[PDB]
Protein backbone atom coordinates (compact mmCIF):
# COMPACT_ATOMS: atom_id res chain seq x y z
CA UNK A 1 0.00 0.00 0.00
CA UNK A 2 2.40 3.05 1.15
CA UNK A 3 4.63 3.84 -0.45
CA UNK A 4 8.18 4.84 1.28
CA UNK A 5 11.89 6.99 0.61
CA UNK A 6 14.10 4.33 -0.99
CA UNK A 7 18.26 5.53 -1.73
CA UNK A 8 18.76 5.65 -5.12
CA UNK A 9 21.89 5.59 -4.68
CA UNK A 10 24.59 5.34 -1.50
CA UNK A 11 23.92 8.00 0.19
CA UNK A 12 27.21 8.74 2.12
CA UNK A 13 27.39 9.74 5.86
CA UNK A 14 26.82 13.60 6.64
CA UNK A 15 25.90 14.34 3.47
CA UNK A 16 22.68 16.49 2.44
CA UNK A 17 20.36 15.09 0.14
CA UNK A 18 19.33 15.96 -2.87
CA UNK A 19 16.46 14.65 -5.35
CA UNK A 20 18.51 11.97 -7.58
CA UNK A 21 18.95 10.39 -4.43
CA UNK A 22 15.76 9.36 -3.40
CA UNK A 23 13.30 7.21 -5.08
CA UNK A 24 9.33 6.15 -3.98
CA UNK A 25 9.10 2.42 -3.28
CA UNK A 26 6.29 0.57 -2.03
CA UNK A 27 8.64 -1.38 0.90
CA UNK A 28 7.80 -3.33 4.39
CA UNK A 29 8.70 -2.37 6.49
CA UNK A 30 7.68 0.89 6.09
CA UNK A 31 9.94 3.85 6.35
CA UNK A 32 9.61 8.01 5.68
CA UNK A 33 6.55 8.55 3.58
CA UNK A 34 7.62 8.76 -0.09
CA UNK A 35 5.24 12.60 0.34
CA UNK A 36 8.41 13.67 2.21
CA UNK A 37 10.52 14.03 -0.35
CA UNK A 38 10.54 17.85 -0.94
CA UNK A 39 10.93 18.33 3.08
CA UNK A 40 14.03 15.87 3.00
CA UNK A 41 16.34 17.89 0.43
CA UNK A 42 19.30 19.56 1.86
CA UNK A 43 18.92 17.50 5.13
CA UNK A 44 21.48 15.43 6.45
CA UNK A 45 22.04 11.69 6.95
CA UNK A 46 23.87 10.17 9.78
CA UNK A 47 25.20 7.11 8.65
CA UNK A 48 25.88 5.49 5.20
CA UNK A 49 22.87 4.86 3.34
CA UNK A 50 23.40 2.28 1.09
CA UNK A 51 21.69 1.67 -2.46
CA UNK A 52 18.54 0.59 -2.22
CA UNK A 53 17.43 0.79 1.32
CA UNK A 54 14.24 2.24 3.14
CA UNK A 55 15.08 5.50 4.82
CA UNK A 56 14.64 5.54 8.26
CA UNK A 57 13.01 8.65 10.72
CA UNK A 58 16.45 7.71 12.74
CA UNK A 59 18.78 7.98 9.85
CA UNK A 60 17.99 11.91 9.14
CA UNK A 61 19.75 14.08 10.95
CA UNK A 62 16.70 17.37 12.26
CA UNK A 63 13.75 15.07 11.19
CA UNK A 64 11.01 15.12 12.62
CA UNK A 65 7.02 13.84 10.86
Amino acid sequence: NQASVVANQLIPINTALTLVMMRSEVVTPVGIPADDIPRLVSMQVNRAVPLGTTLMPDMVKGYAA
